[PDB]
This record gives C-alpha cells, sequence and structure tokens, in this order.
C-alpha cells in the first residue's frame, strides 16, 4: 500500500496534467510533424525503405518548449546551464512542480530527519543525445564537452533540494518508468527512504533516433500514429516528461495530504530466449501480471481497466492480448468485463515516460470518474477475436461505473481497480496494479467566518512572477470551480506548502467571490487600496535583528493573532518576518489540495 | 548473509584474476600511454590548461582487446557484432565466464523453476560512447545509426542464457557497481530472485571523455596515477570489466559451491546540498558507513581492512578521513588498528568498475590471507595525521593476520571483516561489508582408487579451442599447484559444469601426473593410442533415435557403470550421447572448484 500525493508531468500538446485532460477527453491525436526548430528534416526523407535512415521521418509527438529554462531560480550559471541536458532541466523542473502540487516544501519533505530530509530519487530514461551534437562539432573542428552520465538528472534534483536518500537512474527498454517505481516502492517498504519520487523523461532532439529506428524495422510507415487494431505496423515516438511523489498510505492519511491511487501491487521479469531478439513471450507476460495481482491481492474479475503496451505492432497485440487473457483465465472464464486502452493512441511513444503517462492517464480517470476513448481502434485486428478475451477496447467517453459482481455466491460492489502493463524491447516487462482511495469521514466545521478571516498570500521572485501566479490562480479557481468550503485549504496550501520569496502579497478575505474581485482589483494598475499588502524582504534589512533576537514581540505576534488582528502582521510578514502558520491552526488541521506551482520563466539556453 | 561463489573480470594489464593478483602483489603499476590502436592522440595535447580539452592525455589504464570477440559462439551475425556495443560483448564473456568458473551451467544455474532459471542481471555502466562514432560519421556525410540504450549490455546477457528475472542497467556516478550489488542482494532477500549476476563496466574509447575531464578540472596533471597522499590533485581513469555471481549462503552451502565471501551488509545514499558540487560529505558518508556496519551486524574494532574511494584528489582524500574516523570513533578510540588502501593506485579509475575491481581485490587477498602493498603513498597527505586516525596505509605485502582483540573484558579472535567504500561525483555514495566464509567440515573419504577411476573430458566447438583448452588446464594443473586430492573435484566441475560441444576429447587416469603426462602427449601430434576418446557430435546422426527412444540400452548404461567399464560409454559419449554425470555419484558429493573458462576466439569487430 503505497499512496501517490502528488504528480506532474508534460506531454506533447499539454503543459498541465488538466490540458492533458481536456486532450485525451476530447479524443485528440495530438501527434504532428517535426518542428523546423530542430533539424532541417528535408535531408532525409525518401518515401521508401532504402539507406537514408528515414522514410518513416514526419511523425511524432513533441512537447513545446524544450530549451527552456530559469536557471536563475535554481542558482546556476547561464554557461552552466547551456551544457546541462535538457532532460535534467525539465525533470528538475518536474519535480519541484510535483512537490508544490503536494503542497510540501522542500525544507519540510521528509524533513523529520533533523538535517534534510530522507527522500530517495528514481529517474527512468533510455539514452542521452545532447553530447553527439559536441561529437559533430568536434569532427568538424573546433571543440566541445557535453557529457551524459544520465544520474545527473536525479543528482542535481537530490542536490538541489538537499536530499540524503538513494539517487539513480534504472535504465530498461521502454519499462524504465516501471522499473524505477518498482524498486522506489520496494524501498519504502524495507524503511530505506521515508518519501520517494519516481519518475521518467525521454526528448527527441538528434536524427540518429529515427535513423536507426527505421534502419531496424520498429518505425510505423506512414501510419499517423499507433493503432491498437486494423494493421498496425509500427510505432510512433514521443517526447515526455512525468514524476510522481511516493510515500506511505498510513503516513499521507495521517498528515492530511490529498491522494490519487495507492499502487497495491508491482511486478517485473525478462522474457528470456525466444525465437529471436525483440520478440516478446507471453508466458513471461502472464507470470509478471499474476505476480503482480498477487502481490497486490487482487481477484482479476474485480478488475474494470488496463492500460498495455500498446505501440499498435503487428506482432506485439496479439501476443500481449494472449499473455492477458492467459493470465485472467485462471480465475475467471467470463468475457466483456473490463475494458482496454492505450495513451500512446493520443501522445505516441515515449520509451521512457510511456509508463508514466499511463500512470497519469490512469490517474484522471480515477480522479474525474470517467473512461476516455481511445484511438484508431474502430475496427480492430482481424487476426484476433474480442469476443473470447475479456477485454473491449474503449470508443467512447463514458461513466465509469463502479464494479458491482457476484463471486462464490457472494454479491459485491467492488471498489475502481486498474492495471498498467509496459514491455520493453529488449525483454524486460514490468506492470503495476492500481486502486481508488476511499475517504472515511468528510467534514469542514465552518472554519471560515468572522471570527476567523481568510488569509492569502503569495510569493515569487518578482513582479511578473507574481503577476504570472495570481493570473493562474484566478484562472484556476474558474476553471476547478473552487468554492468558499474550500478557502481554508486553499490558505493552508499556499501558507505551508509555498516557499517564501522576494515579493510578496497578502490579502484578506470573507468569501470566494470577495477574493477574485479583489485578485482582479490587483491586476488592475492600481496602488493604494484597503486590505491589500505588497512588499520586497532584501530593500529592508536593519530590522531583521530586532525581530529575530527578540521574544517579546514572539509574545505581542501571539497575542495578536488570538485577537485576530491579521492585519499588522502580515503588513510586516510580506516585508521579513519567519511566521509559524502552523500554530495560526490550534487543531482541526485543514487537508492539502492541488493549486497551480511556481511558474518557472521560458529563458532559451542551448548550444 | 549472500555468498559470492564466482567472479570474472578484465583490468588493465590483466586478462583473469590469477593475473590480477600477480600484478597487485608484485606492486606494478599497471597504467601506460593510450595505444596507438585508438585515437592518433597527439591532435590535443598542449602541456597547458588552455582550451584543447587535453593536457591530461597519456595517462590511462587499458585493457587489451577491446575489439575482440567470438560471435558464433553466441550465434550472432558479424554484421551484428560489428555494430554492438564493446562493453556489451565484453560483459556477455565476462558473465559466461563467471559462470564456468562457478560450476554451474546456463541450463541448470537457477534452473529449479522447469523453464529456464530465475536470475537477476544487474550491471553498472556510466555512459557509451559508440554512437559518438556515428554523429561524426553522419556530421562529415555518409549514413550510419550506432544507439545505446546502456539496458542491452544486460538484456542480451538474460536473451542468450535464458534467464526470467529482472535486467536493469543502474546509473550512479563512479558507485554503479555498489549500487547493482545493492539491489541484487535486496531482491535475493525479497525472493524475487534465486540467483543474481551483479557487475560493471568501463571502456574508453572517445577522446571526448579526456576532453571532459580536463575541461572539468578532475584531471591528475601528469602524475602518473591516484596517489592516495602527497599533493596529489586529481585521478587517471581506466578501463575495466567485471562480474560477481551471488547466491544465498545456505543454499550454496547446500549446493557446495566453492565461496570467496560473504557480503553482511550494504548501503547506500547522497551527500544532499554542499558548498558546491561535486564536493562530498563527511556526515553522509559516516552515516551510509554507519548503516552499512549496522545492517551487517559488525563491530568497527573487529574491522582490518577497508578500501576507500581513493582518485587521489586533494579535496577527497582529508574528507573521506574524517567520515571513516567520525563513523568510527563512535564504538572505539583506538587508533591504528586498520588498514586502508585502494586498487586506483594499481589500475586507474574505472568509473563504473571501480567498487567490482574493489571487491575483487579484497577477494583475492581474503583468499591468499596476504595484504597488499599500496602505491604512491610513500609519504603521505601532510595535511592530515594519521596517527590519531584508525587507519595506517599499507605499503608492502604482508601477513593477513587473524585480529585477536579484548572487548568489554572478553577477548576475542574474530574472522577477516574488510570493508569498501564508492562516493560518486554527483554525491551518490555507496558502502559494502565483507567477511570471509569458514568451512565447517574437510575430508575427501579417498574417493580415488583402481575401484573408480577419474574420468576427465573437456569439450570445445573446434581443434583449435579444445588445444587451447587442454594447455590452459595444464598450465592451470601447474600454476596452482593441483594435487591428486582434487581430481574428483576437477572431474564434477568438468562434467557439471562444461556444456557438451561438438569437439569432446575423453580420458580415463589414476594420478594427477598421468593425467599431466597423457595430456602432454595429446599436446604431441599423436593419433593412435590408448585411453584417448577424440570425437564429433554431428557427423554422426544416424543412431541418435537408436540411442534416444531406446530404454534397456540405459539399463545397459547403468549396468556397465555399476561395472565401472567407463571405456565404452566415453568411446560413445565422445560421439553424441547425453548423460546424467550426476547418477555417477551416488553420494558423498564432491564440491565445486575453479578452473580456467572457455578459450574464446579473438575475432576484430568495429566499425
Amino acid at each position: 500500500d503505497i499512496a501517490i500525493i502528488g504528480i506532474s508531468g508534460r506531454y506533447p500538446q499539454a503543459r498541465n496534467i488538466h490540458d492533458f485532460w481536456k486532450n485525451l477527453r476530447d479524443g485528440k491525436d495530438c501527434i504532428t510533424e517535426i518542428p523546423k526548430d530542430r533539424w532541417d528534416h528535408s535531408l532525409y526523407f525518401d518515401e521508401a525503405k532504402d539507406k537514408l535512415g528515414k522514410s518513416y521521418s514526419k511523425w511524432g509527438g513533441f512537447i513545446d518548449g524544450v530549451d527552456q529554462f530559469d536557471p536563475l531560480f535554481f542558482h546556476i550559471s547561464p554557461r552552466e546551464a547551456e551544457l546541462m541536458d535538457p532532460q535534467e532541466r525539465l525533470f528538475l523542473q518536474c519535480v519541484y512542480e510535483t512537490i508544490e502540487d503536494a503542497g510540501y516544501t522542500r525544507e519540510t519533505l521528509g524533513k523529520h530527519e533533523g538535517l534534510g530530509g530522507n527522500v530517495g530519487v528514481y529517474v527512468g530514461v533510455m539514452y542521452e543525445e545532447y553530447q553527439l551534437y559536441a561529437s559533430a562539432e568536434q569532427a568538424l573542428g573546433r571543440a566541445l564537452a557535453i557529457a551524459g552520465s544520465p544520474a545527473s538528472i536525479a543528482n542535481r534534483v537530490s542536490y538541489f533540494c538537499n536530499f540524503h536518500g538513494p539517487s539513480m537512474a534504472v535504465d530498461t527498454m521502454c519499462s524504465s518508468s516501471l522499473t524505477g517505481i518498482h524498486l522506489a516502492c520496494h524501498s519504502l517498504q524495507r524503511g530505506e527512504c521515508e518519501v520517494a519520487i519516481a519518475g521518467g523523461v525521454n526528448v527527441s532532439i538528434h536524427p540518429n533516433k529515427y535513423l536507426y529506428l527505421s534502419q531496424g524495422k520498429f518505425a510505423s510507415s506512414k501510419g499517423r500514429c499507433e493503432s491498437f487494431g486494423e494493421g498496425g505496423d509500427g510505432y510512433v515516438p514521443g517526447e515526455g516528461v512525468g514524476a510522481v511523489l511516493l510515500k506511505p498510505l498510513a503516513r499521507a492519511i495521517a498528515d492530511g495530504d490529498h491522494i490519487y491511487g495507492v499502487i497495491k501491487g508491482s511486478a517485473i521479469n525478462h522474457g528470456g530466449k525466444t525465437n529471436g531478439y525483440t520478440v516478446p513471450n507471453p508466458h513471461s507476460q502472464s507470470r509478471v501480471i499474476r505476480r503482480a495481482f498477487e502481490e497486490a491481492g487482487i481477484h482479476p474479475r474485480t478488475v474494470s481497466y488496463i492500460e498495455a503496451h500498446g505501440t499498435g505492432t503487428s506482432l506485439g497485440d496479439p501476443i500481449e492480448i494472449a499473455g492477458l487473457t492467459k493470465t485472467f483465465q485462471e480465475y475467471t472464464k467470463e468475457n466483456q468485463f473490463c475494458a482496454i486502452g492505450s495513451a500512446k493512441s493520443n501522445i505516441g511513444h515515449g520509451e521512457s515516460a510511456a509508463g508514466i503517462a499511463g500512470l497519469t492517464k490512469i490517474l484522471l480517470q480515477m480522479k474525474y470518474k470517467r473512461l476516455v476513448p481511445s484511438l484508431h481502434s474502430r475496427t480492430l485486428n482481424p487476426n484476433i477475436d474480442f469476443s473470447k478475451t475479456p477485454f473491449v477496447v474503449q470508443q467512447e467517453l463514458a461513466e465509469w461505473k463502479r464494479p458491482v459482481i457476484e463471486i462464490d455466491g457472494v454479491t459485491r460492489e467492488y471498489a475502481r481497480i486498474a492495471g498498467i502493463s509496459s514491455f520493453g524491447a529488449g525483454g524486460a516487462n514490468a506492470h503495476l496494479v492500481i486502486e481508488e482511495y476511499i475517504e472515511a469521514e468528510h467534514r469542514p466545521p465552518s472554519s471560515i467566518s468572522s471570527k476567523n478571516p481568510a488569509v492569502i498570500v503569495l510569493s515569487a521572485k518578482n513582479k511578473d512572477r507574481l503577476r504570472e501566479q495570481v493570473q493562474r490562480l484566478l484562472s484556476a479557481i474558474r476553471e476547478q470551480v473552487l468554492t468558499d468550503n474550500d478557502l481554508a485549504e486553499i490558505a493552508y496550501t499556499l501558507q505551508v506548502g509555498r516557499e517564501a520569496m522576494e515579493e510578496r502579497f497578502a490579502v484578506i478575505v470573507k468569501s470566494i467571490s470577495e477574493l477574485e474581485a479583489k485578485l482582479t482589483y490587483y491586476l488592475k494598475d492600481e496602488a493604494d487600496s484597503p486590505d491589500l499588502f505588497t512588499g520586497q524582504v532584501k530593500r529592508n534589512k536593519e530590522t531583521m535583528d530586532v525581530f529575530a533576537a527578540d521574544e517579546d514581540l514572539q509574545q505581542a505576534i501571539d497575542t495578536w493573532i488570538t485577537k485576530g488582528k491579521y492585519a499588522k502582521i502580515l503588513q510586516m510578514w510580506v516585508q521579513g518576518l519567519i511566521f509559524d502558520w502552523n500554530k495560526l491552526y490550534g487543531d482541526t488541521k485543514p487537508r492539502r489540495i492541488s493549486l497551480p506551482a511556481y511558474p518557472f520563466a521560458r529563458e532559451r539556453y542551448w548550444l
């Protein structure tokens, strides 16, 4: 029982999980031609399978802004950033976004150690194609040295966030993210780490990838993308970066963090010797799925949705279906009781982030309570008939009904269990089982009233960043339909889940409508207005000692907080004082919620 | 308690662990100038730290024959081999050599599964610099596509050997091998794998490595190699490949496999935020060593030898010594009771195989019962004084005396415990604790006599390979001073630890001297002679069904074996028959011993 308390990711035509969900439910094939920002793309295309390495050329899912970073926010020189892997940059940003989404600060995440916290980091990456530019430059002349060591992608994260736990970069073909989650979960069970950060990353920036994908017949001709049925003969590579935060279920419940799902079981293996290399083994797939389900203590009859490795390959889909059918028929002989689909039909093939993307899709589906359509499964493979299999491919958006079944003379309404599979080209295979979280009790004791008004504080490094942050908060309060009953939750998340920074903005509000009105008024260029607090921290330094080496001022702060006079405390917190927000809540701690993260800058940095 | 039952490795100026031990005990600095087979090496040298990337140029440990392979033995086309990573080739060869050394066949290693065996594979590799040639070719014109994915290094091994367990390639800077051993040991404890193969690999084949190592001030000026003391300011990179076979101690004892050592405990972590990147944290080092020793249940007072990360860096050695001193002073305040050294002063800096090389050095020292001299530690660092520390650097070959101490009023003669540390540049740190294996009882019941003569069988794929194998066996029987009391052990190892192949040679022998005489006579070109059996397997195929679909012949074989008439059974095993050698030994199973492995061919294959 390992809970998920935070997730983030950038995927093609989607900067956030919310945009990803919008594209998923709208059924959008977010796969287009290669941008001109990357290689010219006209040197290698020939429309025939002869020796150029292309002819599977203008089809790939790409994330906008791969060369965008805010190195200053991380205390990194521009000269260092220009030569640090974009995978590393993007993973660092995604980990920070995930930590912010979880409602935890780097200085209080797993911090129950006294020196910085025992947090593990696991990242799935296959290859680095950034130093290949250095090699090309060396061959042409000049001199340049980019080195790889994909361990940096996690070591830099652990160094910046000051984590004291294991930091390793696993590597299994097309299953690195699932293997990383496997290892992180086992570390959590053993107690090596109190909290973990698992994830994966992949970006396509050098044509060598496509050249190899064509030299080997792993490409997908002129088809738009993966097709789970009807004569699919390849897969379309895609970019993608993602991360998820893992904590034991009991600790998450006690701390009150919002939980997306629970990873009940996990498994990995290798197929072995087959009739050639890069040929999957249905027996091994069945065994790994079997062991995952046993470790999870789950009856397959209770499963409702399973995400498959997909790839639309001619000789991967029937084998995967056979393995699933064999490992499901052992216990139940019923048919057409489960749904099957893949996010690859939407976003392409990450090859390292495929597993994390599928996990994100499953979590979004389980949060919005709606099964999402698949793509290109209109006709289905003629080779295999789904009538005998227990799987029916989902084609349209539908309510994910809570399963109700009858086993062994007993009728029960089981929860929403789901499965995800990821099989590597080399032979490595991985599987995860997931289940939804059911809250025990849910009631806020009317904590908002004239006796205790809501305090809203936002901190950033500049004026533009603060403006973007407030814009995003307003847009979120609109698009996620937030109410005045989750005002204390927003206040707590913003108080003890966002680092204090140079520029600070604070207001006292009563209703959500008043909050929105004051935020819009601030967006309008007005200087002097009531209940508006704005300030810096570095312009003022003479009174730092005055309020740092004095305890009677702390007693005055306690008295003012008891009285409810938040105006002065905010007027001087916006300036410079450390403030324990936790003691503001004597008891009945409010839970955390998802809010927009820091709007990093978009500075360009390339060789 | 995880036992070691087999090891292999190729290191500079050493094709085998025996040559490695010879060079270690002789105190040989096996670090020389870059061979002309690799890059020209005269393009980048300038003797000054200005912009060419060299000026730390002609100093590195290299393994002879990095482009040598026997693809036919592995059923791989020459065209495939020319474009498969030399790291992958060398690791495959080393894994086969390790399995052969352990006295286990691929078809009987962890084979208690019914379909091929649940064996795990873990490999430590930092970077692949082989596709950089493809990039250079692309830039210059033409077209070529080598792709990396260092997971292949393990996936190919698992596919060839038909293993059904996890196969992953970890990546931590300069600690990948130790992290792999960590993960393999925990998998063994959890039961995911019954047997494991851990290892590491590194080869230097592209100048970009040295260019980066100079651009960053991680190089070692004009000094020959690492210097643990007296003004060392860098490290010298080196090539190296190695592997070790891991099994639980009880299973190894029951199966009778020879055991090198026992891994009592292991630990890994990350330093965190320090005063800059690539700066070690003594507190983190102390904590990881602490946790390793607790997991091992070992009192540091009982430790006798500890291998350090070394690297001779100006700002790594005092910090490592401080960490070790802090984590050792907690329990004991005594000084100069332990020895410290590094194999890096001999073989350079593997950066992925450093840990496996140190483990090999420790195992060889613990087998030959002799502490080996360090190198370049004549004067020692003036900054740190070893008088207060519990460590004295070993400078000459000496007997590794069994420690005898007095703790808490109780005097005891403890075993030979040892430690090994490996710290990464990024911040990842790892530590292992090792202890020797003490046999309970040791006596052969005079199993060799006229009533049961020794049977010696050797199989290879050709005549030249068989000739080399017999030459190596004779040279080994001479150089390891084997007697006539370990004739049954050799017979069993050769019978149930070597795959039957096309060319087979069999003899019946009584004394070791007679064995050597017959082998030498065979080396001499004679055709017809007594007690000599030679044959093929594929020239004869008509009687295969005759002896495969007949059981009365099996009864005749049993009767002949009972009678002791081995001549006919060998005369026809040399031809084609499967034979269960195990039933030849009714009881009192003989143990396995280390013998030379298959002499792979030296075919050259490069871009």
